[PDB]
């Protein structure tokens, strides 16, 4: 095999060059104006060291089943089994459980990025055998915006942060001051959910060729801050929401603010006046107020909230601020601020909580839907599942207190529901075991699995601690069909097949199909059809409302021929956000009770929440730098990584590019450095009450002094998984977070409610052993 193919991923369209049947090169589509480095990185993860070639099962759980010692997994003391033998397991080990337990005891949530592609669509896969197999319990809600996309339908009527924002051109022409709150598109921009088109770098250096006026809050000095030269606001990490409350103070204050939008366009914005003035608690949320709790200058405070309200200014808010305790507050709070500017709905003018996300903003073209293979649930009655046998559904960071609490109730948006009781996870495109917070907690929590099944094509910490492993193939190893651009929809790619089926690697599709076989409805879970009978299916079905929209497409082999359809944009570079709201809310009300935006909401009041009260507010949190009180001094800035997808390409060469002494790296101000005798470039270790951790520290000014920078995403490696509060060697900063709620309201994870101390580390040398795969998968 010597040629090249076209296909595409979450980091974007590429074409690969092939010689003798492997893959030498990922070179980026010639229409993608921004492409991501990571590519190498993607094309090495079919490669490296952590490909997992064979199907293999946990020794313990080989030999004694449920009476296994689950203390050890993730020792890698795993045995290599056919495919047969595998399969035979897991259909039993599904059966079993369905059985004994019903489906309240399977988690099928299998929360997860996997890989874009309509058919071969894993955790999709995964539901539509477990509802053959009887059911199981689901996961609602995800880690990205847990909090903000349950309190914005209560208070703008929609989900927002996945909708399509005001167009970049628009903003380019309409927006004076440009404002990325806790928000860094530089370094988000790179991925899509579905395959990227990367139409926010042309977005973001239109506004700079226009030389709008930028202004960036975050903690750190980002590539986005470096791209504008923009005017930077550091605020200790949690307190944007005392930030807000003093630019909404300043505003009434000085009355400036728009008293008709807010008569005209809100309800409630007169029981929360009090609040903001003082009157029901002694305590304005002045600028000083503010300055007192964020460390940001009381004057700046006031200076940005004047700027804003006299510019258009468009508020482009980011989600890590609602990825901590009361996250809900956040964004609720932005929008009752931009509801005192008065300009959500004028071209280039209020907010957008999606700019940093998949293109948010790309002008959408005329073009139909894709859709890809279902779970299958909307055909066949799943039969009844009473309260008694606890919720059939939990939001997906309740996932540990589930496990530890069978049968016990929890709060959700308004309800009130018991936790089933699970026995058997099945997880495929997802690293729980990295992705989930608390990782001491969650490592004992999983002794209440008897079974725990994983599907990945990389050695990862999730892998690692499966009962069972099998071994899936990447999306370069098949054919399949996807949408480039989450919302632009700029065409449909045909993800073609590169290189055969890795080692004993097969598709999620084919192995589930299997399980379904050896369940006794294997013609159900393919419902006749091979890969491409799917992927004809979903193009036809495309094509179909095309053709009836006015945007007719060839036919599928033609289609698959050329490899690509792209679409027109007719009136998508006009889209302003909020416009027909704002041009007639009589006539296009939102969707919330009132119709309006509720800056104070009945509903939420009659929950009774004490985390979430119904009107924005200034709550202390778990743990914030600073606190009164606080144990630990320094604040972590958990996020997104910028040279992987999470925990993806962690085992490829890219690792190389980041890695201080081989640990993934924390980024520390000199003076906090300085004060603990810490030079750049050392090993040191970041602990808590809840883990202790080495990293590689990297000294630089770019952190705000009082914060340590360490991506999510690390591949978690135990010196000891027999060892209760094990040192991690490589650096997975959920060993240090917590597994709490943001409230009530939305559950969400607390990810980045972080606070460590550092300390050169003094303890016993580390091997790293997560980059290389167990001895028996060799
Ligand atoms: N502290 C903290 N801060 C955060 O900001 C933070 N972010 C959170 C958020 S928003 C997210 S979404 C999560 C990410 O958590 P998530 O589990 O989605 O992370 P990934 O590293 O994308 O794991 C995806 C896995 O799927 C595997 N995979 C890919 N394609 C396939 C496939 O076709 N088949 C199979 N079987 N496997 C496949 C990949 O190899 C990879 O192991 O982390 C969450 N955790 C976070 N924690
Ligand atoms: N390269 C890359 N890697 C990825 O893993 C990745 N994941 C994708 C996913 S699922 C999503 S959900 C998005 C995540 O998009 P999200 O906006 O949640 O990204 P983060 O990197 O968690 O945080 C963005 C910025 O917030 C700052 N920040 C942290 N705490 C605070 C705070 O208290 N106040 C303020 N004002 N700022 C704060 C951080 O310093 C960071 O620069 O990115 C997506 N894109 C991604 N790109």
């Amino acid at each position: 095999a010597n040629g090249t193919v076209m296909s595409g991923s979450h980091w974007g369209v590429f074409t690969a060059t092939v010689e003798n049947g492997r893959a030498t090169a990922f070179t980026p589509w010639e229409k993608d104006p921004h492409p991501s480095p990571m590519l190498a990185g993607v094309l090495d993860s079919i490669y490296s060291p952590t490909r997992i070639k064979y199907p293999m099962v946990r020794r313990e759980f080989l030999e004694k089943g449920v009476n296994a010692d689950r203390s050890t997994r993730g020792n890698g003391d795993f045995v290599r089994v056919s495919w047969d033998q595998a399969l035979d397991l897991v259909a039993a080990e599904v059966k079993r459980v369905e059985e004994t337990y019903g489906p309240e005891g399977v988690f099928g949530g299998s929360y997860g990025w996997k890989s874009p592609g309509r058919l071969h669509n894993c955790t999709t896969l995964l539901r539509r055998m477990l509802t053959l197999a009887g059911g199981y319990v689901n996961g609602a809600g995800d880690y990205s915006t847990g909090a903000a996309q349950v309190i914005m339908p209560h208070v703008v009527g929609t989900l927002e942060v996945y909708e399509q924002q005001t167009a970049w051109p628009v903003l380019a022409e309409n927006t004076e001051v440009m404002v990325f709150w806790a928000a860094d598109p530089i370094k988000t921009s790179q991925i899509g959910w579905v395959i990227p088109e990367h139409g926010a770098y042309p977005g973001l250096e239109a506004l700079k060729a226009k030389g709008t006026k930028v202004i960036v809050i975050d903690p750190v000095r980002t590539k986005t801050v470096e791209f504008f030269g923009a005017e930077h606001i550091t605020p200790k990490p949690q307190t944007d929401v005392a930030i807000m409350l003093g630019m909404a103070h300043t505003l009434v204050a000085e009355d400036l603010y728009d008293k008709d939008f807010i008569a005209n366009y809100t309800s409630g914005f007169d029981k929360f006046l009090p609040y903001l003035d003082g009157e029901t608690d002694s305590t304005p949320k002045t600028a000083e107020w503010a300055e007192g709790i964020s460390g940001v200058p009381a004057e700046t405070i006031k200076e940005l909230a004047r700027l804003f309200e006299s510019k258009r200014t468009m508020l482009a808010a980011g989600w890590s601020m609602q990825r901590m305790h009361h996250g809900e507050q956040a964004h609720w709070m932005l929008v009752t601020l931009a509801s005192m500017l008065g300009q959500i709905g004028l071209p280039g003018g209020g907010f957008g909580l999606s700019y940093h996300y998949s293109g948010g903003g790309t002008p959408s073209t005329s073009g139909p839907a894709l859709a890809g293979i279902t779970d299958g649930g909307a055909a066949t009655k799943g039969p009844e599942w009473l309260a008694a046998s606890g919720a059939s559904v939990i939001p997906v960071a309740r996932v540990v207190d589930m496990l530890e609490n069978p049968g016990a109730e929890f709060d959700f948006n308004g309800t009130r529901s018991k936790f089933p009781d699970v026995k058997m996870a099945y997880w495929v495109g997802g690293n729980p075991f990295v992705h989930h917070q608390d990782r001491n907690r969650m490592v004992k929590a999983w002794e209440k699995l008897e079974t725990f099944v994983v599907h990945d094509f990389q050695w990862t910490p999730t892998a690692r601690h499966a009962d069972i492993v099998l071994p899936a193939t990447t999306s370069y190893e098949r054919n399949d069909i996807e949408t480039i651009g989450d919302y632009s929809n700029t065409g449909i790619l045909a993800m073609k097949k590169i290189v055969e089926p890795l080692y004993e690697a097969r598709s999620d599709y084919d192995i589930f199909a299997a399980v379904a076989e050896r369940l006794g409805k294997g013609a159900e879970f393919t419902e006749g059809k091979d890969e491409m009978g799917w992927i004809k299916s979903f193009y036809d079905d495309a094509a179909k409302q095309g053709k009836a929209a006015g945007v007719e497409m060839p036919a599928f082999d033609a289609f698959w021929a050329e490899g690509i359809v792209e679409f027109p944009v007719t009136d998508g570079a006009d889209f302003v956000r909020y416009a027909s709201f704002r041009e007639d809310p009589l006539l296009n009300p939102l969707g919330t009770p009132t119709g309006l935006i509720e800056i104070y909401s009945k509903n939420i009041e009659k929950m009774g929440y004490d985390d979430c009260p119904a009107h924005p507010t200034w709550m202390e949190p778990l743990e914030r730098l600073d606190g009164p009180g606080a144990k630990y001094p320094l604040h972590i800035a958990a996020s997104h990584p910028f040279n992987r997808l999470h925990s993806q390409l962690n085992g490829t060469v890219l690792r190389e590019g980041y890695a201080v002494q081989g640990h993934e790296p924390c980024l520390m101000h000199p003076d906090d450095a300085a004060a603990r005798g810490i030079a750049d470039g050392d090993v040191v270790r970041v602990h808590n009450d809840r883990g202790q951790i080495l990293t590689g520290v990297k000294v630089t000014d770019a952190v705000m002094k009082g914060v340590i920078q360490i991506y999510e995403g690390g591949w978690y490696d135990p010196s000891d998984v027999t060892e209760p509060g094990t040192l991690d060697k490589y650096g997975d900063v959920n060993v240090l977070s917590a597994d709490i709620g943001t409230s009530k309201l939305a559950q969400g994870n607390c990810g980045q409610t972080v606070l460590a101390e550092v300390e050169k580390y003094t303890g016993p040398a580390v091997t790293l052993t997560g980059f290389v795969a167990p001895k028996a998968a060799e």
